[PDB]
This record gives C-alpha cells, structure tokens and sequence, in this order.
C-alpha cells in the first residue's frame, strides 16, 4: 500500500487530531514497527462514542498495515474507583462484558476483531520491570505537570484527592512504552498523556522505543468525542469559548444512560433516547444529532443516507455527503422529526449484530445488572 | 524472657520514640512475628549516627527476640537523586561497601551481624505484587499528606519537584507491610512515614499484617540523631522552637565530611575532628560533644568512663553516669579540653575492629573514593 494511502488511512475522521503528521510519515518510511493501543477504563455499559469511534479507527488502522491492541485498564479502573473499587469486579466485567462489546463493536464498523489483540492492563502491571519504568518515567515530570492532567481520567485537581489518582497517568504513560507502542490511540480528552509521552520518549532508560539505533517518538492520534444528546446547561452559546467548554462537559461519557445510546440498546430505546435528543430545528452550531450523524452515517462520505417522507413533508431525499444534510437542515427543509426517526433506524440496523448477541449470550447484561 | 525486659531492651537509648508501648506489650504478649527493618539511602561513608545508633539498637532488638533486618533502599536513593542517579553504582556501593560497614557497626555496637538480614530494595521492588500494595496504600493517603511527609528524604517541596520523589514516601510505607515488618526502625527523621503506616495498616487488603485472625499495626521505633560537631547556624540560641529547629538542620546526615565522623576514619581524623568540635565550656543545652557522650558512651549505664588530668586540672576522674558527668560539666568542673580529648580515645578504641577490617579489605573504601 502507498504511504499516502496509509497516511490518508489514519487522519481520515473521526481522527481529529494527529501529533504528528510528520513523525507519522516517518514512522512508516523507515519501516519502524506499527504497535497500536487504546485504553479504557472498566466501567459501565459501552455507549456509541466509546465503541463506535474506537472501533473505525481499529478497522481503519488495521488496513493501514498497523497492529491494533484494546487495553482493558483494570488496575486503573480500580484507582478511579470504579464498579465501587472492586478489582476482582472490575476484571470480570472486562473480560466477560468489555473486550466483547468492544469486539463487536470493532465488528459493525467493518474491523476484524479476530486480529485485534486485547491485553488486561494486569497483565503487565504485575511485572516489577514495568514499575521500573514509571519510576523512570516520573523522575522526568514534574509533580506540577502531573496535577495538570488527571483530567484525562476525567476528575479535577480537588483539595484530599488520594495519591493513587496521580499515579495513574504516569501508569498511562508507562503503558505506552512497556508494550512498545508507537501509534497510540484514544480520544481527545486523554491528549495530556500523550504530550507527556512525547515529551518524556528519548530520555527513556528502561523501555524507549528503540528503532535501527534510534529512539523514538510514539505517534499521537485522537478521535472526535461524540456529544451526550441532552440539552446544554446554557442556551444560547455565547462565546467560541463557552463552546468548547460545553462541549467537553455534554460529551456521552459524562452523559447519564437517558442520554447516552448504548451498543446494545434496544430498538424501543434507540428510538425514545433520540426522540428525546436536543436537536433543535434550523440549530446546526451545537446539535448532538447532527454531530452523530456527521462522525457515525456519514464516516466514510462516499455514501448515501436516505430520509423518507410523504411527498407533503418535501417527499424522500438521499445525502450524500454530510455538509448537504446539514444544509438543508439549515435552511429548514429538514425536520427535526424526520432526522431523528432515520438516525434512529440507521443505528438500530447497523447495532443490529451486537444486541443479537447479548441476546443469544446473556451472562455479559445479566453480570452487568448485577453490579 | 521477662516481657518487661523484653520492653526496656526495645526502649532503652538512643531510642527516643516509641509508636506506642501500649501496642508493642500487646504484640509480645499475643505472640505476634516479630520482623525488624530499618532501611537506608545508599550515598556515602557511614558516619557515627548511621552505624552506631541503628547498630545499637538492632543489637537490643535482637537480645528481645526480634528478627533484625537491614534494608538497602537502592531505587529510593536513585529516585532521590544520590551518587549521581546511576542505580548500577548505587547497587555496586550498597553490596560493596554499605552492607559490610553496617555488620561492623552492629558487631561494635554488640550485636551479631550473622544474624542480620540484608535485603537489596530491589529483591522486592522487581515484584510487582509489591507495587499493587504500593497502590492500595496510596489509596489511602491524600497527595497534600504525601507532600507533607517528603522531609523524611531531606528535601521541601520544591516549586518543579519531580513527580517521583512523590512516590518515594509511598514506597518507604510499602517497604513495611510487604516484608510484614512489626517492628518499623528508623532515626527520629522518618517517623512521618511511619505514622502513616500505623494509620492505614488495618485499611490494607493485599499486605496487612495479620495475626490470628486481626490486622495489626505495625510499632515504630525512633532512635535519636546524633548531632553534627559544627558550630550552629546561630549562636546564643533563643526560643525553644528554634532549638528544635536547629537541631534538625544540624544533624550529622546534613554536616559536611570535616564536621561528621565516620565509623572508619583514621585515629587522625578522629582527634582532629573532636578537637575543633562545637563544645562551649559549662554549655549542656546545645552541645554536639555532650550529645555524643549521652548516647555513646553512657548508651549503657552504669558504666565507666575516665577523664585523665593532671592534679592541676582537677586529677583523674571516673564517670558512672551521664548526668554525673553533665553535672561536672555545667559547673566548669569538666572542660572541654579534657572531654574533647577523652571522647576521641573513646572512639578511636571502639572503632578499631572496624578500621582493622578496612585496613585489611580495602576494596570497599577504594570502591568510596572513585564515586
Ligand atoms: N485514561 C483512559 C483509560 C486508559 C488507561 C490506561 C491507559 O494506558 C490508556 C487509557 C480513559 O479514562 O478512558
Ligand atoms: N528514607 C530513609 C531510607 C529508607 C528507604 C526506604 C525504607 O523502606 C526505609 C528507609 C532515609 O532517608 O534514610
């Protein structure tokens, strides 16, 4: 395959951020090795976001000619105490629940889980040698800066935050140079560790990533944070900076499960959580409808989505590109009503596979309503 | 024995706190394991305070029963920055030259170094069971309190400290309940760490220590710190907070080579270090020399210890106790001209075995010199 090609294969959306560009295309030219990974906390039911956006960019990186890994971040899930801070929980929903999800989820999105390597974060936790690498790590941050970025394990610097909090992105950062990583993955909101990793790279002793004499520097890429669907705190949005600000407390992870679509949900609920949706007729400045539409139906532009209408209602209209739908949508020839009954069905058949497979394998749902 | 005897020898100087009495006769009577440890900083020559006091005590511990163990904190001291960073060189002077000059020290103290235990850090820290166990205490300490306990390392808060200095103290708490120590020894500098440790003991899940069925706390032993002989900051001194205060800055682990004395210097040395020492005649409230004389000399009591003078200076005098002997000297009856000179035959006496050995075997002080 073609470098541009390759390139092309990793930015294209819902990438929105490389870091960079450069040392990507350079990674490839000198035939560095392609170890990919993406972490996740253990938690809850997987919403769109968190498997939808991983899993195109798993498929997309897996024809890219790159290695593809899912991190399932126990020890971390526990520091953060999730699932009430029960490790044991925690790993037997990532194994019975979370690595399945995420391979049906990597599935829809036309990726092959059968080549995507899943790893329990333990796995390698559980080696002093790894430990070492924090150590060594951390003797190149500063205390300040690690403060700075618990924001990627979504908490704020509070006053008695316990200290295992703040081991945490170290623990992130070292995960990246323990397994050799050199393409490292995960949305936008955990772009702090990544900085830090590039950063921190070649004064590594214990494990840099060490290429024909050469240490090198991982490769960052962070894909778009889809947007919970409840309305805003504020309205209107006053500011670029309200914007932004908005946008990073509405997105899905942060969302309660009335507003947040989850792999499995059922049709039924698919179309009440849409129904719901703020999507206010004309708005296209901040609308998690059209954000959904925009980064899930229309990933790959070279399509057609088609809304169907009585002939009094402006009769059927196929887009085929997302700026066309939010035009129209606009400009008002696209009603709220029709947008979300299509978004709804869209979701519903392309989830299809994954509810029919907590359907025929019911301990996943039924250990996660036991906890 | 007599568990009353078992308590004074655990007491007796230069132990100076115990955390608590209370808790110790509780371990002695339920039979609980009783496992010492006091680890140091590899990064320099063993002065007195270093070998003598923790030699002394590790010989009382032993005369109780308890299990005495010396640990040699190579990654902590690499992580606080000592002999230059280079683990491997720490390593090579903790093996080389620290172990054996504390089983000389022990050995003059009376206590018998084939019965002590010496563990590199690293044997544990390799392990990453123990830095599981290093988690789940640093899920119960806040960041603030980890902050505030980075003095038992001889550092303050700096403005870019980096983040794994931090860790240090959290490792120092691990240290303990990962080799199941009862008996938590170190100099009056450390205690911070071990009142964290008694605080979360009963809170740990993977490295408690457990007796018949409860979690125990381990007991904190502190022995006093010997003064440094250089002359303070600041002289008289005033408030009694600045007592305290100077003390700890005058301490012999932050005195310069030509103001501390070290179990191997020459006769030399000795004499001309005692002999421009801090002794102000008739002084008892700050004096460097009357410290030592307290906890060295008079470490048991009665004893006998003799000023040798010429009749004009008062003749030959035998000291029983210490107080005889303060008394004597707070009364202008004692100058420090004959201390000073006594004090240093003492030593050079005590010390001999030690000297013989390195005199015999000097590759460990060959190895000191080219650090
Ligand atoms: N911090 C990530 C999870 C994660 C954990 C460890 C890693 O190495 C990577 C990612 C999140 O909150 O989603
Ligand atoms: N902090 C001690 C050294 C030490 C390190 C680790 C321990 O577990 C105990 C002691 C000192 O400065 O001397």
């Amino acid at each position: 395959m073609d470098i541009e090609e390759r390139i092309n294969l990793v930015l294209k959306k819902p990438t929105e951020e490389v870091l960079t560009v450069e040392n990507l295309r350079h990674l490839f030219e000198i035939g560095a090795p392609l170890q990919h990974y993406i972490g996740f906390e253990i938690s809850g039911y997987i919403h769109l976001g968190t498997g939808l956006m991983a899993g195109a960019k798993i498929a997309d990186f897996q024809k890219a000619g790159i290695k593809t890994r899912v991190f399932l971040a126990d020890w971390h899930s526990w520091i953060n105490d999730k699932l009430g801070g029960d490790l044991e929980v925690i790993q037997e929903v990532a194994l019975k629940y979370f690595k399945v999800g995420m391979e049906k989820s990597i599935e829809v999105m036309g990726g092959d889980p059968k080549k995507v390597e899943f790893v329990l974060a333990s796995e390698i936790l559980e080696k002093g040698d790894y430990w070492q690498t924090v150590i060594d790590i951390s003797k190149n941050v500063t205390l300040s800066r690690v403060m700075r970025s618990i924001t990627i394990m979504g908490r704020q610097m509070g006053e008695a935050i316990d200290f295992a909090k703040l081991i945490y992105p170290m623990m992130q950062v070292a995960d990246i140079f323990y397994q050799g990583v050199t393409i490292a993955h995960a949305g936008m909101d955990q772009r702090k560790a990544h900085v830090i990793a590039i950063e921190v790279a070649q004064k590594l002793r214990y494990h840099p990533i060490v290429h024909e004499g050469e240490k090198l520097k991982p490769v960052a890429v962070h894909h778009h944070l889809l947007l919970g669907l409840q309305e805003p705190p504020k309205w209107p949005i006053e500011s670029e900076e309200e914007f932004k600000e908005i946008k990073a407390q509405m997105k899905m992870s942060k969302s309660k499960p009335y507003s947040a679509v989850f792999i499995h949900d059922s049709p039924e609920e698919i179309r009440q959580k849409l129904r719901k949706a703020f999507c206010p007729a004309r708005e296209v400045r901040y609308n998690p409808v059209l954000d959904w539409v925009e980064y899930i139906i229309f990933r790959e532009e070279p399509t057609e989505f088609t809304v169907h209408r009585p002939a009094k209602f402006g009769g059927d209209v196929t887009y085929t590109t997302f700026e066309e739908l939010k035009r129209d949508f606009a400009e008002g020839k696209l009603h709220p009503l029709d947008l979300k009954n299509a978004v709804a069905e869209y979701l519903i058949n392309l989830l299809e596979p994954i509810r029919r497979y907590f359907e025929k394998h019911p301990e996943p749902l039924e250990l996660m309503r036991s906890v």
